[PDB]
Parts: structure tokens; C-alpha cells; sequence
């Protein structure tokens, strides 16, 4: 579809201050005559990339910054170009959160971190350690209360415990991510998730607890503690619970490490209202008055706007938010975050329910989180060596035996396919008439149509990749060798997005190697 010119449609999550945001919209309308519609659809972070890819969706999307790199990589976001005067009004680290491939892709709004929230009438002093919670629950159960309830359906809430003893998403060293180094199934991650599963086994928590259930229990005074972000404080205020906000408990003597989000506002690349969107965000929302309107509805956390943050920083709840943030880590914004979160979501739910053991659950999560990078390594190497006649001398890196053996297998089976099906391959090549980088960009749709709509098996995956090598050879011969790595990226994207679940179920590329073992 087509986004309508002369209005603004905004999407924001239903846990945020969307009524406050709508008030800012009304102020904008009063000056400009432009109606601002604020919506909070379910699963908006999944809906956005689907609808925006067709030139549809909201003019402005609000989410934590972690999702925005994927959106930017997909061409769904307009580049943000504020002047120096405006940029200087926000904290530099918040702009860093919304930078992707050297470009600003959103406006930062506020810094969010989970804290421990406790009922002072039940628990005058909160526990300093996770390890003491079982004994505390026993004391409280005898009085008809429980120690702790929080959302076990979203891995955002369990991550601080998984990370505490050494779990990590993507390793960060010497000022850089090693995207090849994933820390989801190490001893530290296992210890944290085992502690969570044991809480459930011992009836201190219930696997089915979600956001609404935990919120209701805390706000009714039934449970002594919860884990939540600043947005939750409004409903607690309304409940009149005598609450405190504090540092998360330690695990094995180490801080809980929340993944820190920067609520950010991106402009849809398909919007015909980009100038209106920039005006709204810079001159209405990111002002003391604008942020106050949203914050009074549901608190934002530590806002990006320096002038207003100076007022808010005096609040002990914000001090606690920032203490927890400093103990955690700013989320990456790399496109692979979506897959990481899906993988860990499934692991936590399956481990909590008993569907998988902790070891089984985190193994699958590691495979899911590594899948893009490993698939690209294999596919890129095969395409490039096929096109040039010479292999890549670079070390395979992480999980290198699997990558090496997969590439060996692919050489054997993929060369066979190209030989036996040379006629069909040559015919399809000529039909597609691939001349340049723009023509390569058009293949994704065709690949999804032909590949993804068909039986899922390793044979069809070999055809996908082998035909890719056939195209790569063609690109080299016509002096378009620069198109090969984009092509490999495109093939990988199609494969891992459309066959994610199946691939993880096969043990990924180890399954491929076993399937074609001579
Ligand atoms: C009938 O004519 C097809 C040949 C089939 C022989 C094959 C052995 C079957 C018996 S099979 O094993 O069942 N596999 C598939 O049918 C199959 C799986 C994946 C595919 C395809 C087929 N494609 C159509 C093929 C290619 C040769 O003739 C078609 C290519 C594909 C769509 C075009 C654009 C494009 C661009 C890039 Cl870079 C990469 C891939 C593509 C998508 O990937
Ligand atoms: O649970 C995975 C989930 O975590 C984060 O989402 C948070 C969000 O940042 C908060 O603003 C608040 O709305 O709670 C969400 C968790 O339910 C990531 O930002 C998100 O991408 C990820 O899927």
C-alpha cells in the first residue's frame, strides 16, 4: 500500500505512555493542522518489517534500539540528520545506540533497564542475592505471600540472571563485537538458567507467569518482589503499594546484567511525511514539555534529553535504573538480534516448562543464534571459490570443523547438481538476465517464491546454494565480481529466515554433513 500524505501515524508498544504521546500529537496538530494518530498494535516489532517492506506501515515506529539495525539493513528506515545544535541536546551514548553502519537511523528517547521492585511492607530490606530467595519464599509462603513474580515469557526479564555468571549474546572486546562468538550455551548461561528452572521445580515460581500475572500479583500485594522497567511504575503508584526500586540481586557473587535498551523513534523509509516526522520528533517530542507529557503517562526511564534528565536524575528510582544499567550492557543493534531473542525466548520457555532440559534448550539456542553467520561463511566461501577457481585462505573461525566439513560436502553434492542440471541452470540464468547489483537485489523475491514455497529438505537447500554458485560464476565472467558477496548475503537471508525452525531441528550444518555422509 501507500502511506497517506499529510498526516502522521505512529506505532509504540502498549506498555509505554501512548496517551501522553497522543497529547504531544494534539499539540502538533494545533500548530500545523496535521492529525497525529498513535497506535499500539500487538507484536508491532514483528509487524513493522513485514508491512514496511511493502511500502506500508506507520510514519514513525518506537521500539528499543536493538531492533533498528535489522530494519535499517532491510532499507526500512530513513537516515536521521539532526543539526549539531539538536544533537548536542542529547547524551552522546544515546546517539551511539541508534548508529548503524556509520549513519543515524532513529532518534533516541530514553534509557531503559530492569530493576528489582519490592514491597517495603512485606520486605523492608530486599535480598542482595538470588540464592537467598528460596528461603525468603519459604518465610513468605507461611504468611500467605510469595517472594518473587516476573514475566517468564519474554527473555528480556530472565537475561540478567543468565548473563550474571558468564552468559553473553555476542562477545564484546577491544571496542568490538565478535559476532562469530556467541555465549548462550556456556557454563555461566547454564548456571543462571538452571537456577531459574530450580526456582520453578521447587515451586517458588510458576512457568506460566507472564507480564499481566506478575503485575497483578505485585500490585495486589500478593508477591513481595517483581522485575520490571520504569514503564511499570505508574500502575504501581495507582495500586498504592509501598514500593522501592533497587539493584537486581547478585548470582554467584556477580551482578545481574540487564540488557539495556534505548527507546528510539525511527522514520519509515516509505513515508511521504518525513519532514513532518522530523519536526514532530525534534521540536515537539524531544523537548522538556513533550517528554514530560509521555513520562507522566508511563515513566520513560533516564531520558536522552540532557535538560529534562537533569530534573529526573534526582529520583531514586531513576538512580536505581541507572545503577542496574551500568552493571549490564547496551544491547547490540546488529540484524542478528531478532534471531538471538527468538532463540533465547524458546530456550527459556522450554526449559521452564520441562519440554527440554537446560542443556538441550541452550544448545538449540546457540545453534539458532549462530545460524546466520555460519550459513554465510559456508555459502559465501562456496560462491566465491566457484566463481574464481581459488579457495579462501582465511581461517574458518568459530565452529570451524562444521564449516569446513559443510563446505567439503557442498563441493561434492553441489558440483554434482550443477553438472547434472547444467541445462536447467543455464536456462534459468538466461531467463533471469542478471546484469548488475540492482538485478541481484531483485532475486530475493524470486528465491522466496521458488525455494521457500516447496518441500523442506537438504536437497532443495543444495539447489538454492548451487544455483547461487552458478550465478556467481556468471557475475565473475561479466566483471560483476562485486555482486557476489551481496548475492551470498541474500541467499543466506532467505535460507535462515524461511527455514530457521527446520534448520535448528537438524542441528544446523552438522545435520547437513551427516545427511550427505558417504
Ligand atoms: C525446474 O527448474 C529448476 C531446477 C530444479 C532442479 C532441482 C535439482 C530440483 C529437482 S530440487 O532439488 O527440488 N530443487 C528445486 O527445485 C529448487 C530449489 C531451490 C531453488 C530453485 C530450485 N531454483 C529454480 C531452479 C534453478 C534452475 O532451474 C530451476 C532457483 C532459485 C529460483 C530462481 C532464482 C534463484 C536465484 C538464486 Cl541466486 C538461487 C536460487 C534461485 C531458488 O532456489
Ligand atoms: O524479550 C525479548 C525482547 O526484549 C526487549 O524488549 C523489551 C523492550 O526493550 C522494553 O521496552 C519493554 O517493552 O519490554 C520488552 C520485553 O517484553 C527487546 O527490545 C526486544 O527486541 C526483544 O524481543
Amino acid at each position: 500500500g501507500k502511506i497517506e500524505e499529510g498526516k502522521l501515524v505512529i506505532w509504540i508498544n502498549g506498555d509505554k505512555g501512548y496517551n501522553g504521546l497522543a497529547e504531544v500529537g494534539k499539540k502538533f496538530e494545533k500548530d500545523t493542522g496535521i492529525k497525529v494518530t498513535v497506535e499500539h498494535p500487538d507484536k508491532l516489532e514483528e509487524k513493522f518489517p513485514q508491512v514496511a517492506a511493502t511500502g506500508d506501515g506507520p510514519d514513525i515506529i518506537f521500539w528499543a534500539h536493538d531492533r533498528f539495525g535489522g530494519y535499517a539493513q532491510s532499507g526500512l528506515l530513513a537516515e536521521i540528520t539532526p543539526d549539531k545544535a539538536f544533537q548536542d541536546k542529547l547524551y552522546p551514548f544515546t546517539w551511539d545506540a541508534v548508529r548503524y553502519n556509520g549513519k543515524l537511523i532513529a532518534y533516541p528517547i530514553a534509557v531503559e533497564a530492569l530493576s528489582l521492585i519490592y514491597n517495603k511492607d512485606l520486605l523492608p530490606n530486599p535480598p542482595k542475592t538470588w540464592e537467598e530467595i528460596p528461603a525468603l519464599d519459604k518465610e513468605l509462603k507461611a504468611k500467605g505471600k510469595s517472594a518473587l513474580m516476573f514475566n517468564l515469557q519474554e527473555p528480556y526479564f530472565t537475561w540478567p540472571l543468565i548473563a550474571a555468571d558468564g552468559g553473553y549474546a555476542f562477545k564484546y572486546e577491544n571496542g568490538k563485537y565478535d559476532i562469530k562468538d556467541v555465549g548462550v550455551d556456556n557454563a555461566g548461561a547454564k548456571a543462571g538458567l538452571t537456577f531459574l528452572v530450580d526456582l520453578i521445580k521447587n515451586k517458588h515460581m510458576n512457568a506460566d507467569t507472564d507480564y499481566s500475572i506478575a503485575e497483578a500479583a505485585f500490585n495486589k500485594g500478593e508477591t513481595a518482589m517483581t522485575i520490571n522497567g520504569p514503564w511499570a511504575w505508574s500502575n504501581i503508584d495507582t495500586s498504592k503499594v509501598n514500593y522501592g526500586v533497587t539493584v537486581l540481586p547478585t548470582f554467584k557473587g556477580q551482578p545481574s546484567k540487564p540488557f539495556v535498551g534505548v527507546l528510539s523513534a525511527g522514520i519509515n523509509a516509505a513515508s511521504p511525511n518525513k519532514e513532518l516526522a522530523k519536526e514532530f520528533l525534534e521540536n515537539y517530542l524531544l523537548t522538556d514539555e513533550g517528554l514530560e507529557a509521555v513520562n507522566k503517562d508511563k515513566p520513560l526511564g533516564a531520558v536522552a534529553l540532557k535538560s529534562y534528565e537533569e530534573e529526573l536524575a534526582k529520583d531514586p528510582r531513576i538512580a536505581a535504573t541507572m545503577e542496574n544499567a551500568q552493571k549490564g550492557e547496551i544491547m547490540p543493534n546488529i540484524p542478528q538480534m531478532s534471531a538471538f531473542w527468538y532463540a533465547v525466548r524458546t530456550a527459556v520457555i522450554n526449559a521452564a516448562s520441562g519440554r527440554q532440559t537446560v542443556d538441550e534448550a541452550l544448545k538449540d539456542a546457540q545453534t539458532g543464534s549462530e545460524l546466520y553467520r555460519q550459513s554465510l561463511e559456508i555459502i559465501s566461501r562456496y560462491l566465491r571459490e566457484q566463481a574464481t577457481g581459488a579457495a579462501d585462505t582465511a581461517p574458518m573461525g568459530a565452529s570451524g570443523a562444521t564449516s569446513r566439513k559443510a563446505l567439503e560436502t557442498l563441493r561434492r553434492v553441489g558440483d554434482g547438481v550443477q553438472r547434472n542440471h547444467e541445462t536447467a541452470f543455464q536456462g534459468m540464468l538466461r531467463k533471469l538476465d542478471i546484469k548488475n547489483e540492482d538485478d541481484v537485489k531483485s532475486l530475493s523475491r524470486v528465491m522466496i517464491h521458488v525455494f521457500s514455497d516447496g518441500v523442506t529438505n537438504w536437497g532443495r537447500i543444495v539447489t538454492l546454494i548451487s544455483f547461487g554458485a552458478f550465478v556467481a560464476k556468471h557475475l565473475k565472467t561479466i566483471n560483476q565480481e562485486s555482486c557476489i558477496e551481496p548475492l551470498a548475503e541474500s541467499i543466506t537471508d532467505v535460507l535462515v529466515r524461511t527455514k530457521r525452525d527446520w534448520l535448528v531441528k537438524q542441528r544446523g550444518w552438522d545435520g547437513f554433513v551427516e545427511f550427505f555422509h558417504v
